[PDB]
């Protein structure tokens, strides 16, 4: 059509359809976008010098631009459309997306004495692109702060971007690699245009929306015996005077747990128990001591949440694995030592039917070889502890639970190999993932000398852009079609009388979430 | 045409041609074959009897048949073309092959007292045959001398043919076989007859012919915070008793060790760190009895090199796994007890940003449940090394490097399962390899007696063959498309001056390598 | 389309496309432009009654206008770019080019008191146009600051066009041309319009991307002796009293100084030779006086860096020719009196094989004629030093190398003749370069009197301009063709730590180039 400075590039559109076995959920914000750095790029790293440790040093850079995230699912659902979803599907996964960038507005601040006047600046740009070919390193994926709000009303700061390269402390090698984000082809924008772009999720796995109804162990029949013996004795009784022998029995009903099985519970890498009771944790400050990490170029690093293990075991909500959980904070908590009662502790005990608890050892092995009194000295049979344990052949587990407040995606690193690429935050493991949009507000001089000078300009003329911005996701389900008799578990809200509605704005007009919601609510057989 | 005496049988074809994403090489080279075994079959056996330990034990048979071995990377490739290869490609690997036999000379050898005349029998044949079903042992991708020279000037010697079946010390078993090579359909040459055949290699994965710039524990934004908590306190300070308490943080860009991430580093198998300053090692011989072994059927093997580990981390290249490393031999280097100036150890640092370093530990998991003194007696959380780790679900990890003198394939055995089937000491890991060629010169009996005798025949006609063979590869490239802005790091020859030419002949006319060339020099993004 | 105030005019576009024996670089940068001498032209001359000495006067004029360069290397290749090309091509030159101007902001500045505001005038235009007939004095060419930046993000301000024309003194003679800019057909510019035209460079010799593995003495063949001979003897030996004779010698490997050759050296035009240890210097300031200059109509001018000679000779990398060499300055460097430390000299060494010495001579001829005692006195030959030494037949040279810093292209002078034309500073001599781009702001006068006043109007609406320019240049290919066996010497980045990386930002975002980068580094033969 025509485009032009009175005449609007984009409609609000905020929505969801369903529509048999896909939901489309469309969300608009408005969105603010400063001038970062003074349009500089700025090499940063972080060395032993200052005080950090060697476990916290980096080098890289803080570029001018800024970046759009949409990874969060309390982006595109909303909590009603989040109960629809965990209370009726066993699994769900992204098929394609579309955004949309619109209502450009750059506005030039002028600062005379203690007056400010913002202005519209017509003829000015902003810059957009996005890295559909993947050659900027990726930071989303590693659930940074700068999400498009869950509330559809509220106006968001667009976060600003920087990478990290190879380091030794707050060095660089000659490995380290420099990104310009101008030595990519971009669309420049004024006030009457619009951008916009398409992506189609690869296939990746449904996530498992559901719970096991059964236990790996408890796969059999209870009323009939097995056809295999197992060593049920080495040693008579009843005697006064116990001798060696071989005893054989059938595992039944009543000893299920000598019972020959074919599968295994999920790997291990066993974590540190801490209560919600603080009186019955030990006194002292062991959050990172007995932390459990991984090692990698003499760094240590938190494995946080790692590998997908079960919270607790029955009767044990009080416990949590120090590292091993996903904890949201509620609205308005500290960004450091916040309280408890000011964060919320996720739960995957939905997994103790399939994977290990994330406390407890995995199971447990010999260490010797047991011998009589024959020749040499007896020795008895020594076991010993699993803590860690990797895939054995027959091992079956499930994946971390997705959750309102959670991510979404995450990239695949380019590697020779990998085991399982489910990422351990939770969520959909991509080759190509979304490519990330990146955007920032032309620089505009100010006034040049009148005699010429090679130094580059470092005056301009203060800006921001502001507009407004939609992201569709196209989204398909997996139906359950289960046979069970008694009703589910379900999401609902309290009927209770409160002082305000949960998922809503309170009398200062602050949303707020109360609580972490997961997806794991229907249930289904081993 | 017309096959004779007086005609040659193929030509001379050492080149190499880059085309768009393929590169193919040739090679040629003039071979000598004698006579192996006396025309015998022999069983081979090492028993514990002579002194040997349990370990080194064999049974298995030695053959009168030779065989050909192109599975170095120095057997096609100039040290220019590896240059061109390794500083413009992020990845490579095999298509499809050509091989040829010609220029067949078979030659007599009498010895009247001290008196040596080699003359042709032109009448006289070599057997040729391809094991194209796979049906012997496969003995190619053990890292076996025999190999087509690396200078196309030097004439070499064909390996004999043998093979190991099953053993109990030094004797056989009921499933031990015998292969006896002339059970097979052989093509015989005279003087004027050709040999050739072509394969097709499979699909396989690229080479990663490239470093990381980034780091698995560095794909953050070092300027935004995380929008999850961990856990950052468990007692709380200032005070004078201090009490238990919970505590918890946002990751951000001071504490990135505590932020939570996606994956985990590979595979673990600690190894022995050695350094190459004698005086900074153990003073104990200790290289066999503190190496990293496997166990099996009671033999112990070491693992060497082992799962692809970064070889040391920072600023310690001193350092080596004790059996971790490929290590190649300077030009003219004793077979035992070569000093350390005359071997070439090589380095797997480039992985130090996805693979753990191969003599530190994995991690830390916990060893106990911590608890306070609210009951029982108060119990410290307890952490445990962990020093070997199987696959855990979100690794990621890189292969070991390719060199210009290492492997290039390995056959994956024939089993029920396998898990990342690429060969340890680094290379293509095929279902069908190139098959094995195997060759001999057919016996020519001595004058029988005028007699009939049933004895089978054990006099004959000294004799051995020489001619040509060429193989050509094919590669299929993978080009960089990177946006890095500051240049790379690239293969290069010193500027300075020297006593001779780096991978050229000295005044002797002997050509050497003077030192291992990877492949991972150009960079890219996790 | 429909351009207006609120569609932007163009995109950003900063790129580089390999493609066969094509690279295509694509450049986009932010430009600023002022008023230049308050819209006059103005007369500028500078005599020797200032102060100034016969050599350094000039009358020419100081327009009003800017003008566009792109004549440097790092315009258009990033130094990772300029690295694929110098490590795997033979030569390269340029093909064609397209330049844009697009998103034009004319702004206008007020300064009521001590407060300063800067709005848009969307009603004002700039002029650009391009001198395509080469109508006016071509001042590109002459390695003038003010080229588009080599970091994509920096913007630059437009320098100020002005020319030379003929003088005496600081007077003019009847044969100086005055020019007006505005004689010129413009186009006029609002801040909806863009401007573009596209170039053909004409046929140029590839550059010559390599050194010779060759040199021109050594081209014989070092086992077979020659059968021309040559006088080895004009004085018996052995006796007491020795006598005149003849003796002639086959030139054979021991004597290759004596042999016949078919070539000579290039021409040579002698320097001073200066060290970088100072100690090793004259104590005097001969930096002028010791010049290697030219004389042209009674004035003197340095021949800077003159004919294309090799810098040094073998083992003497702390000499230079006094003005021979290119001298780019770091980055930060002051403009009179750089210390040794703040600039960066080149070095031609790579053509030691066929140019000279630019410190020695080129050889050595007769003087006299050399006659015995027979009638008139005995005189021995004499022997001249040929210090400077125009075209003889049968001579080889090579030209300059081009650097990433250096300047592309430079016109031919339109005149009778002229010997090999290829700029002294490097680069690809042009009849017909790319024409120069000129750009003003349209004057746009303050309120006038009421009352008719026939004087032109001195009086102006203060203003600059701003926008974006994108440069694409296509170049071609000459790939390498090489037998050699052993490695090539290629450009890296080292791999050791630093603070920065090189061709990188620093702390405070200032851009840097480290050193220079010529463009040889593959071999040829001879």
């Amino acid at each position: 059509g025509a485009d032009g400075v009175g005449s609007s590039s984009g409609n609000w559109h905020c929505d969801s359809t369903w529509l048999g076995d896909r939901v489309i959920t469309t969300s608009t914000r408005t969105w603010a976008l400063p001038t970062y750095n003074n349009h500089l790029y700025k090499q940063i790293s972080n060395g032993t010098s200052g005080g950090a440790t060697n476990d916290n040093t980096y080098f890289g850079y803080s570029t001018p631009w800024g970046y759009f995230d949409f990874n969060r699912f309390h982006c595109h659902f909303s909590p009603r459309d989040w109960q629809r979803l965990i209370n009726n599907n066993w699994g769900f996964r992204p098929k394609r997306l579309s955004f949309k960038l619109f209502n450009i507005q750059v506005k030039e601040v002028t600062q005379n004495e203690g007056t400010k006047t913002i202005a519209n600046n017509l003829t000015s740009t902003i810059q957009v692109f996005t890295d559909s070919e993947y050659q900027l390193p990726y930071v989303l994926g590693s659930a940074h702060q700068g999400c498009l709000p869950p509330f559809p009303a509220d106006v968001f700061m667009i976060p600003q971007y920087g990478y990290l390269t190879l380091n030794n402390g707050s060095q660089a090698v000659g490995r380290s690699s420099f990104y310009c984000l101008e030595y990519f082809p971009s669309q420049m924008l004024r006030t009457g245009n619009n951008f916009q772009f398409t992506y189609t999720f690869e296939d990746v796995p449904f996530h498992s929306s559901y719970a096991h109804s059964q236990s790996l162990d408890r796969l059999m029949n209870p009323l009939i015996d097995q056809y295999l013996y197992y060593l049920s004795r080495t040693q008579t009784t009843g005697g006064t005077a116990n001798t060696q022998t071989l005893g054989f029995s059938q595992g039944g009903p009543n000893t299920m747990a000598n019972q020959a099985k074919n599968w295994l519970p999920g790997p291990c890498y066993r974590q540190q128990r801490v209560s919600t009771t603080t009186g019955q944790n030990n006194n002292s400050n062991f959050a990172w001591t007995a932390g459990t990490k991984y090692h990698l170029n003499g760094r240590n690093s938190l494995a946080n949440p790692g590998i997908a293990m079960a919270t607790h075991k029955d009767d044990e909500e009080r416990f949590f694995p120090s590292n091993g959980i996903l904890i949201f904070g509620k609205q308005n908590a500290a960004r450091d030592n916040a309280d408890y009662s000011d964060v919320m502790l996720t739960s995957e005990e939905e997994i103790k039917t399939t994977n290990p608890v994330a406390t407890e050892e995995y199971g447990i092995v010999a260490d010797n070889l047991q011998r009589g009194n024959q020749q040499n000295t007896a020795r008895q049979p020594q076991i010993g502890t699993v803590n860690s344990q990797g895939a054995l052949p027959g091992m079956v587990w499930q994946n971390r639970d997705v959750y309102l407040q959670g991510p979404i995606w995450a990239k695949i690193p380019h590697t020779d190999g990998n085991f399982h690429p489910s990422p351990l935050m939770g969520g959909f493991g991509l080759k190509h993932p979304p490519p990330q949009i990146l955007i920032k507000n032309t620089p505009v001089p100010a006034d040049p000398p009148t005699t010429f000078n090679q130094s580059k300009l470092n005056s301009f003329i203060t800006q921001y852009s502001t507009g407004q911005v939609s992201v569709e996701i196209e989204w398909e389900l997996q139906k359950e079609n289960s046979k069970r008799w008694n009703p589910e578990i379900q999401y609902t809200s309290n009927y209770y009388k409160s002082t305000s509605v949960d998922f809503a704005v309170n009398t200062e007009g602050v949303y707020s979430e109360p609580r972490p919601i997961g997806t794991r609510y229907l249930t289904r057989n081993l």
